[PDB]
Order: structure tokens, then C-alpha cells, then sequence
């Protein structure tokens, strides 16, 4: 099992959001913290994608690009499981120190993002998802959305993508000798992984009007973050990246 070992042997730890609990909730606060959050989980998410097999072969260009693009939906798709794992989807666990109930969910203003992310928290218990299925289906994630432009090397992209699929059928087929069963469950995972998207367009789509108005709300956009939502999200949103979907 040498392809499970290495994504289990590189699954990023814990990572907390340095929030403070003992304060009052606020919009400004929250936000700064979902802010500082994201930024820290991107160092990891980079070290991650870097470790990966195969992803060395990508163009160095492209490499940061597919993480840039990929970014909210790697932290969505850890962040329900996280949420069913935890808390059995009781809330949105973001971080050990930054736990969602819906009373910040409703203060955070995303709330319709949030309760679909609690949906998809559900989906790893209703789904019975293996921590195999879920690391192999992440790594997938990261492989799924591309410039129609194309890529500086889009052959090699198309390549990788094709064996981390071919990888998820071997993860599948394991233990399922029945044709049928592994059909219905690759059919299973593929509309899970797809629902992912829609979920982080709407999270694209608030950071964008977020920072926008900032200065207006009182939010510190980290730096990192604040280019590249300048940067990328605006390529995604105008339809110039586009995620792949299975269905
Ligand atoms: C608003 C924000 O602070 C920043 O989100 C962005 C991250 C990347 C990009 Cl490309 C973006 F446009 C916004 C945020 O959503 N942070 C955040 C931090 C951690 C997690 C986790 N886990 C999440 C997520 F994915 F659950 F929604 C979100």
C-alpha cells in the first residue's frame, strides 16, 4: 500500500487559529481569525501538495497555481471531515480553537456556506467514508479545477489526474470484488467530491466582496491572502478557471 502510505505519512497535523474564545463573538473578529486560519493552513497545504507523488513532475508555474485555485476546496473537504470526525458534525470544527455553532455561523455571515459544509459533514457519516477513501479523494481535489487557457504543461496535469482516479478505483475495489459495488460507490464519491465546488464558489464569491470592502467592515486581510484573492479568485468567478466535475 505503498500510495495510502504516503498520503497518510503527509496529512497535515493540527493547526489552530490563535482565536480568542474568551471574547465576545463579532463579525470582525471571526473573520480575522477565519483570515489568520486560512493563511496557516496554506503553509501546510503547500508542504502537503509538494510531498504528493508525482506533483514534482508539474510545471512550477502550474504547481502553484493548481494550489492557489484548489486552496478553499482542500479546506473545505478537510474541514467536514474534521467536523464529522470530531464533533459528528455537530458544528463546523475549523480549528480546535475555532468551533462553529450556528449562532456563529450566523454572525460570521456565511451562514448558507456554512450549513452546506455541515450538509457535507453529514455526507462522510451517511456515505461512511474510510479515512483511505477521504485522504485518496483529497489529494483527487486538489487535481480538479483548470485554466481553460490551459496549463504551462497541461499533458502532464491530465496524467497525474488520471492516476490519483486510477488510485481511488484500486482504494475502491479493494475488498469489493462486485463490479456493480464498486460502481455504485465510485458513483457515490464523484457526486460527494463535485458538491465540494459549489460550496467553495460561494465562499470565493463572499472573501471577493469581502475584500473589496474591508476597509469598510474592519477585516485585516493577511497579505498572502489579499493577493491572492486579487489575483486568482477573480480568474475563477469570470470563468476563466474553471473546476472539473465528474457529473
Ligand atoms: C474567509 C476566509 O478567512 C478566507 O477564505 C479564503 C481562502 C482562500 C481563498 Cl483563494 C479565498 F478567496 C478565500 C476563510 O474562508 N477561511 C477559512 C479558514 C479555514 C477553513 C477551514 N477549514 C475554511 C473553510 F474551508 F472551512 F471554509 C475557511
Amino acid at each position: 500500500p505503498i500510495f495510502l502510505n504516503v498520503l497518510e505519512a503527509i496529512e497535515p497535523g493540527v493547526v489552530c487559529a490563535g482565536h480568542d474564545n474568551n471574547q465576545p463573538d463579532s463579525f470582525a473578529a471571526l473573520l480575522s481569525s477565519l483570515n489568520e486560519l486560512g493563511e496557516r493552513q496554506l503553509v501546510h497545504v503547500v508542504k502537503w501538495a509538494k510531498a504528493l507523488p508525482g506533483f514534482r513532475n508539474l510545471h512550477v508555474d502550474d504547481q502553484m497555481a493548481v494550489i492557489q485555485y484548489s486552496w478553499m476546496g482542500l479546506m473545505v473537504f478537510a474541514m467536514g471531515w474534521r467536523s464529522f470526525t470530531n464533533v459528528n458534525s455537530r458544528m463546523l470544527y475549523f480549528a480546535p480553537d475555532l468551533v462553529f455553532n450556528e449562532y456563529r455561523m450566523h454572525k460570521s455571515r456565511m451562514y448558507s456556506q456554512c450549513v452546506r459544509m455541515r450538509h457535507l459533514s453529514q455526507e462522510f457519516g451517511w456515505l461512511q467514508i474510510t479515512p483511505q477513501e477521504f485522504l485518496c479523494m483529497k489529494a483527487l481535489l486538489l487535481f480538479s479545477i483548470i485554466p481553460v487557457d490551459g496549463l504551462k504543461n497541461q499533458k502532464f496535469f491530465d496524467e497525474l489526474r488520471m492516476n490519483y482516479i486510477k488510485e481511488l478505483d484500486r482504494i475502491i475495489a479493494c475488498k469489493r470484488k462486485n463490479p456493480t459495488s464498486c460502481s455504485r460507490r465510485f458513483y457515490q464519491l464523484t457526486k460527494l467530491l463535485d458538491s465540494v465546488q459549489p460550496i467553495a464558489r460561494e465562499l470565493h464569491q463572499f472573501t471577493f466582496d469581502l475584500l473589496i470592502k474591508s476597509h469598510m467592515v474592519s477585516v485585516d486581510f493577511p497579505e498572502m491572502m489579499a493577493e491572492i484573492i486579487s489575483v486568482q479568485v477573480p480568474k475563477i468567478l469570470s470563468g476563466k478557471v474553471k473546476p472539473i466535475y465528474f457529473h
